[PDB]
């Protein structure tokens, strides 16, 4: 059997096929999907998945996020060297010219962060499978080149997977959509995750895809509508209070799991409480956080990174040239695509309303679990 891992920037999904269904299986905690994220404390404890998200905030130095951006990528890379001026972490030029990170004065390949990320993707399907996984198939963005597939690969074999292909994300998407048996057919692929935006367009022929245009922005992701909110909670509470949060990390990791708490309600509702006890304390003593945020007061706090996602769809239209009216169908992949905003976004970009049928952030590892049961 052979397991499908979706290793993703902000976070990653395991799935296999199990009959002639696939299944995403759920982590110890019972959650679907796992952070990428590995830390490091004082202690050099290691820490991955939703316990380093648990104190990135409050442990920036030694917290290693989005690391998918480094992966396979040589330091003097025009990305990477973006990557610097937007993480708080350590990038440094290894022995053989490519990006790694340090922390507590030890040396990381992306390669070995992400090999962290995998060995946990691996022990939940361990867990559910009840017996060792070996073979795997992983995702990677249709813009990565070999080295960085070199390097994705590199990562699941030294977490003990032996990776039999590496799988675009977009294709992988419209595997789970089904496209496979679509009639010909032209496809844009939607992809607003946790740390990147993708916009794939793909055509259908015979059943086998095609990427006709690829765009986006590599550092817009939903941790940018999180920290948007944050920013606004943040003042809120100084007018509300006088107290300024940013001295505080410890409050600054509540405040940020309650703006990505808050952003997620909202997608289902019109308003949302955000409620954090003793978050400060003063000179009358503690001190309680309690606003009410309504869908609209957020759309309004990220409405410019909504809009960001508009220029690199009609150039992918325009380099894939068709107009909108050419393409058959929308699907949305990523968690940030169930935002009602972006939704109608994406239906005024393409003339048609987009394809909610499967899970936006399941969707890659559902793909890549089906072409492993072909592989198999
Ligand atoms: N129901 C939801 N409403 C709004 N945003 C969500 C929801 N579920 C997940 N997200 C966001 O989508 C991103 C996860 O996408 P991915 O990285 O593809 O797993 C995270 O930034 C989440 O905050």
């Amino acid at each position: 059997a052979v397991v499908g891992i979706d290793l993703g920037t902000t976070n990653s999904c395991v799935a296999v096929m199990e009959g002639k269904q696939a299944k995403v299986l759920e982590n110890a905690e019972g959650a679907r999907t796992t952070p990428s994220v590995v830390a490091f404390t004082a202690d050099g404890e290691r820490l991955v998945g939703m316990p380093a998200k648990r104190q990135a905030v409050t442990n920036p130095n030694n917290t290693f996020y989005a690391t998918k951006r480094l992966i396979g990528r040589r330091y003097d890379d025009p990305e990477v060297q973006k990557d610097i001026k937007n993480v708080p972490f350590k990038i440094v030029r290894a022995s053989n010219g490519d990006a790694w990170v340090e922390a507590h004065g030890k040396l990381y390949s992306p390669s070995q962060i992400g090999a962290f990320v995998l060995m946990k993707m691996k022990e939940t399907a361990e867990n559910y499978l009840g017996h060792t996984a070996k073979n795997a198939v992983i995702t990677v963005p249709a813009y990565f080149n070999d080295s960085q597939r070199q390097a994705t690969k590199d990562a699941g074999q030294i977490s003990g997977l032996n990776v039999l292909r590496v799988i675009n994300e977009p294709t992988a998407a419209a595997l789970a959509y089904g496209l496979d048996k679509s009639e010909d057919k032209v496809i844009a692929v939607y992809d607003l995750g946790g740390g990147t935006f993708d916009i794939s367009i793909l055509e259908i022929q015979k059943g086998v895809f095609e990427v006709k245009s690829t765009n986006g922005d590599t550092f817009l992701g939903g941790e940018d509508f999180d920290q948007a909110l944050l920013r606004h909670i943040v003042k809120e509470f100084k007018r509300e209070t006088g107290v300024d949060l940013t001295k505080d990390n410890m409050a600054l990791q509540r405040v940020r799991e309650a703006a990505e708490k808050a952003k997620c309600e909202l997608s289902s509702s019109v308003q949302t409480d955000i409620n954090l006890p003793y978050l400060t304390m003063d000179s009358s003593g503690p001190k309680h956080l309690n606003m009410k945020l309504t869908r609209a007061q957020f759309e309004g706090i990220v409405t410019d990174l909504i809009r960001r996602t508009i220029a690199p769809c009609q150039k992918a239209m325009q380099d894939a040239e068709v107009s909108k009216s050419d393409i058959g169908e929308v699907i949305l992949v990523g968690g940030m695509t169930r935002m009602p905003k972006v939704q109608q976004t994406v239906q005024d970009l393409f003339g048609r309303a987009p394809s909610k049928a499967v899970n936006p952030d399941e969707a890659v590892a559902i793909g890549a679990a089906i072409q492993g049961g072909v592989l198999a």
